[PDB]
């Protein structure tokens, strides 16, 4: 990260050696489960693309996960510089320059590139575009490692509807269709695929039936 | 009760006989069941303080209720003399004293004291006022006799909603809990405790449903 000096100056902070850990205990013991997604967004607040790839070689160890990471943020920098052209002629002494593709991600610039383009009036977010990318392949990563489909997400005989309710959204946060498709997969297939008695009194509530009355109307059945 | 004779003039008419003999019959025969209060009110109507201790006669051979009447009409009594202090100083010709504690219950008082107080322009109903003490001595009395909590009116496997219902009503009756209580106890509780084909319906019929509604939905169930 970024934080300010006694000379009320910009200089780059290392991540700690505790949060680094806590990004590994994610990594290596939540096989990569969706909650690995907003966890990585706290752990990596305000962080910079050296950072990033730091808690990228965390990841690196798992190879197939890596790979895949590694063509998203490729393939994300192939459409940065596309619709980021480099543009030729004249730079204001004032204004620093345009990154890359393979700066933006750290992978060719320098520490003080990236400090000067994230400390700016207005700021210009690399660490956050970074970050973008990848959550993007994290999420491509979770969808990969997603154990059971949503339409295998059914109510357990003896099961209580609120944990049904939350392995069917977990599922689906895992899965990660289109907008639609959730709509249409939260109104129809929760119902569908619940227990007899609890699926009886859901279709009792008819269509349009909001999650806290189903949940409500479910507590104890 | 009070009367008008030929001349115009209220007189103390007795109760009846079989007034007396109806009350006897209510205090010995339903055991102090919520049903008591309102026939009590019925059977006392414009009832003077002497009528209403020769009613509580028949109350007397019941040792512990009528120590629990007792007790309620002493506390109220003393609370009256409280918030009606005796005034010191000239008393107006055409306007009669201000009875006691002890006067309004007919332990001291007269017959025609009470006729005069009772008859008035506006009028200062003494016998009305014993009746209510009488009412709170007597759901008093009910709640300690009640046989069964509210909690423990649940549903039988066969059993029709209506008498599951009324149960459930004459028990909360009887138990005298709080308005706010009371309320929670009829949107709650009643649902709670019945049957699993009545409480599957009525977990579909959704919170906020009226009395009338759960009765018609569970009609024939």
């Amino acid at each position: 990260p970024i934080v300010q000096n006694l000379q009320g100056q910009m200089v780059h902070q290392a991540i700690s050696p505790r949060t680094l850990n806590a990004w590994v205990k994610v990594v290596e013991e939540k096989a990569f489960s969706p909650e690995v997604i907003p966890m990585f967004s706290a752990l990596s607040e305000g962080a910079t693309p050296q950072d990033l790839n730091t808690m990228l070689n965390t990841v690196g160890g798992h190879q197939a996960a890596a790979q895949m990471l590694k063509e998203t943020i490729n393939e994300e920098a192939a459409e940065w510089d596309r619709l980021h052209p480099v543009h030729a002629g004249p730079i204001a002494p004032g204004q620093m320059r345009e990154p890359r593709g393979s700066d933006i991600a750290g992978t060719t610039s320098t520490l003080q590139e990236q400090i000067g383009w994230m400390t700016h009036n207005p700021p210009i977010p690399v660490g956050e575009i970074y970050k973008r990318w990848i959550i993007l392949g994290l999420n491509k990563i979770v969808r990969m490692y997603s154990p059971t489909s949503i339409l295998d997400i059914r109510q357990g005989p003896k099961e209580p509807f609120r944990d049904y309710v939350d392995r069917f959204y977990k599922t689906l946060r895992a899965e990660q269709a289109s907008q639609e498709v959730k709509n249409w997969m939260t109104e129809t297939l929760l119902v569908q695929n619940a227990n007899p008695d609890c699926k009886t009194i859901l279709k009792a509530l008819g269509p349009g039936a909001t999650l806290e009355e189903m949940m409500t109307a479910c507590q104890g059945v």
